[PDB]
């Protein structure tokens, strides 16, 4: 016999591959760390545990305050001792996340500029069983590293003792201290085995070496969509529905009047927001589609942004769910990200689903995207980096508008309520 298991509805027989360290390379203020924290905010959310070792935290738990570019000297015989083992501590951390705490990836971020440095990482991936996967950013333009060194170097804790002006100077010298040693990878010789990819000028060339599995083509396909361009996400739901009205899930209603109002008031918003070239996006749902036609724009619909599909509790209310189905309700509130409707979805489900949306995104400037309750809680996990544990509860009200801004290494989320009732359908995680 199987057996059906009770929150993901998969079926089971009756009781009676290699974790990959990605070696980041490179100069500093190459992105490096920008892209290592994109990257494992990325693969964490479409379920890849993976986690960053930052060298330089390291090193500035292990040293008392910075004080200038001198502790980077080469001639420095007992900071490069120090960094020499910061760095085999991250290691060891490493080889811990991977080999007990069931962690998939580590992104080893340093500069990890020489041959020297890299044979050994090399060695520690080999003996431990672990892949190791190199990526390397080269960029020679003055513009985009100054620019890197005012966006998050001049503001880090190394520098808060410093102006502005002197950080940027200490900086300047702290690369200089890297450069004469720096060997780049090398695919054409010396690393015609190892498996990597050295992105070139922000993303404008790749090579690409050696791609052993799917994590890595997969990772190259994610860096050769992404870019740096300054833009705006914004993220609602549908105005409000009849469904909404009734608390009922799930289903195909149309706009309420107040759901009315709101597109209405959307439409103002948007005007005022005073974009060029807004994409915007719906799901197939009828709810989506009223509301962006309030708009006036052209818009496309994704049968991917389609809301969380309830199976056999589609157009229930929650109530009708407890009275009628009362184990399976209990079940989901015990776990809420990995239960499976029966004959339908978990959270967990919308985040395959949702991954072209999420590539697309990032290919995307401006985008507007109109949607639904558990799908955007999905969408805007990815964008904050919340974990599979919290995403089923964010909180997503109607007819507000949440506006997305790239920033530094991360994102600003800002609210903007649009000033028109509704019911609420937020419910708390319950004990
Ligand atoms: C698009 N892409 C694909 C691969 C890849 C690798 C590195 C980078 C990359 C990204 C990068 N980005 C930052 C680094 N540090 C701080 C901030 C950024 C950054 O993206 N800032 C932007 C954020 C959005 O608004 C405009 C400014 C800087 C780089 N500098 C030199 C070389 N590469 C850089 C971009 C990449
Ligand atoms: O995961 P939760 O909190 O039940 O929210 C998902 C529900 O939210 C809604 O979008 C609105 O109630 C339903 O269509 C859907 O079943």
């Amino acid at each position: 016999e199987l057996t059906q298991s009770r929150v993901q509805k998969i079926w089971v027989p009756v009781d009676h591959n290699s974790p990959t360290v990605i070696v980041m390379v490179g100069l500093p203020a190459r992105g490096k760390t920008y892209i290592s924290k994109k990257l494992t905010r990325y693969l964490n959310w479409i379920g890849v545990p993976t986690k960053v070792f930052n060298v330089g935290e390291y090193r500035r738990e292990a040293v008392k305050q910075y004080s200038s570019y001198n502790f980077f000297r080469p001639d420095n015989e007992e900071a490069m001792k120090v960094r020499k083992q910061c760095a085999l501590a991250a290691l060891r951390d490493v080889k811990s996340y991977l080999a007990k705490e069931g962690g998939q990836i580590a992104v080893f971020d340093a500069t990890n500029t020489t041959r020297e440095r890299r044979h050994m990482i090399l060695h520690f991936a080999k003996e431990n069983d672990f892949k190791a996967f190199f990526i390397e950013s080269v960029c020679d333009d003055p513009t985009v590293v100054a620019s890197n060194i005012m966006e998050v170097k001049i503001s880090s804790p190394d520098y808060k003792d410093c102006n502005s002006a002197e950080a940027m100077d200490d900086f300047m010298k702290r690369i200089s201290c890297y450069e004469a040693s720096y060997q780049p990878l090398d695919p054409d010789k010396c690393d015609r085995d190892l498996s990597l990819i050295k992105v070139i000028d922000v993303g404008r060339r790749f090579l690409v070496n050696r791609v052993q599995d799917h994590i890595q083509s997969r990772i190259v396909y994610y860096l050769m969509n992404i870019h740096v361009q300054p833009r705006t996400i914004y993220l609602c739901r549908h105005g409000e529905n009849e469904h909404n009205l009734q608390g009922r899930i799930g289903g195909d209603s149309g706009l309420s009047s107040r759901g009315k109002k709101f597109a209405s008031a959307l439409s103002k918003f948007v005007e005022e927001q005073n974009l060029k070239d807004l994409r915007v996006w719906t799901s197939q749902l009828k709810s989506t589609i009223q509301t962006a036609e309030a708009l006036r724009l052209p818009y496309e619909q994704w049968k991917a942004l389609n809301e969380i599909d309830a199976g056999v509790c589609e157009e229930l209310t929650y109530e009708e769910i407890r009275d009628t189905y009362p184990e399976e309700y209990a079940l989901r509130e015990q776990d809420k990200y990995y239960y499976r409707y029966p004959t339908g979805e978990s959270y967990q489900d919308l985040v395959q689903r949702l991954e072209p949306v999420i590539m697309e995104l990032e290919r995307q400037e401006n985008v507007l995207v109109i949607c639904h309750q558990a799908v955007l809680r999905c969408l805007l996990a990815y964008f904050l980096d919340k974990s599979a544990e919290e995403m089923p509860y964010l909180k997503c009200p109607l007819h507000t508008v949440l506006k997305l801004t790239p920033v530094a290494y991360g994102c600003r989320v800002e609210s903007i309520y649009l000033n028109v009732e509704s019911v609420c359908t937020h419910r708390e995680r319950s004990e």
